[PDB]
DNA sequence: GCGTCCCGACGACG
DNA sequence: GTCGTCGGGGACGC
């Protein structure tokens, strides 16, 4: 491919009834922490400056992290989850600009906490979650795994969402349907787009109940992704997946602005997506 | 530098 | 068009 190119539309900051937005989280995996912020991650996140700032897969230890994550005047209350032993491995964490009112770790089963996946975060309006899902990995090693977190995660979803609206952001590692990436012939057995995952992502939106933020406004656009392999120049081609979500529960949807794919922002690969809220 | 964990390109085919 | 097979980018702890 290549031709197929995508231009994400510009930024819709007005709700349905006309209300403008009020928040602005941006998700983004970093394939590395440190590494990003030496490709100039952080300039990119000043220059969006969001108010919720969630990042999947810092590979990085709360003693090691840079000293510049202390210049983000916009997001002082920084709160990190790092596995319990498998060091430089997964990683997640949410910078805030204003102070949660709670702001918890895990989903509260002992099996599936601890890779530091999850990060809670309690607002007024809603609860906040981002999250780093389980990769299934290369000869779906992990897709027993990946069943079991997939079940512990939307049952702990739904009771959040019963006391509070909801919205999940991150890397949630599954394209949905056919849509949601450019070969799903060719990847039908591959990590990320098994018939388990794809699912488990359905159960998952029935069950909270969550509605998928980007698909909802966008029903038909393609070519939609915000992951590409490192492998072949498959960015510059624009063959990739769409790994990564903003889902809201129903009731959040006429608060629904807009959901954006920053495909311009280099540093992992993996791009920044965008959600706007008038909260 | 290694061990490990996060898939598109193509002959082969009929 | 679909089915294997192969060559194959990057960050990190050791």
């Amino acid at each position: 491919e290549g031709p197929a190119l995508y231009e994400d539309p510009p930024d819709h900051k007005t709700s349905p009834s006309g209300k403008p937005a009020t928040l602005k989280i941006c998700s983004w995996n970093v394939d590395g922490l440190r590494a990003w912020i030496k490709k100039k991650g952080l300039d990119w996140v000043k220059e969006e400056a969001p108010d919720i700032l969630c990042l999947q897969e810092t590979k990085c230890s709360e003693n090691k992290l840079p000293a510049e994550l202390q210049e983000l005047p916009g997001l002082s209350h920084q709160y990190w989850s790092a596995p319990s032993d498998k060091e430089g491995y997964s990683g997640v964490g949410l910078l805030s600009r204003q102070c949660p009112l709670k702001v918890s770790y895990g989903i509260g089963d002992e099996e599936h906490d601890q890779e530091g996946r999850v990060i809670v975060a309690e607002f007024d309006s809603f609860v906040l979650v981002t999250a780093y899902v389980p990769n299934a990995g290369r000869g779906l090693v992990r897709l027993e795994y990946r069943q079991r977190w997939d079940e512990a995660f939307r049952k702990f979803l739904k009771g959040l969402a019963s006391r509070k609206p909801l919205v999940l952001c991150g890397d949630l590692n599954v394209a949905h349907e056919e849509i949601d990436l450019r070969n799903p012939k060719g990847n039908k057995k591959n990590a990320g787009f098994t018939p388990q995952e794809r699912q488990g992502f359905g159960e998952l939106l029935q069950a909270v109940p969550l509605a998928d933020s980007f698909r909802h406004l966008y029903p038909n656009t393609p070519y939609a992704y915000t992951f590409w392999t490192y492998m072949m120049n498959a960015r510059s081609k624009n063959v990739g997946w769409r790994l990564d979500y903003f889902l809201l529960s129903h009731s959040l949807l006429p608060a629904l602005c807009d959901s954006k794919i920053r495909s311009k922002a280099l540093g992992s690969d993996h791009c920044p997506i965008t959600l706007y809220l008038a909260l």
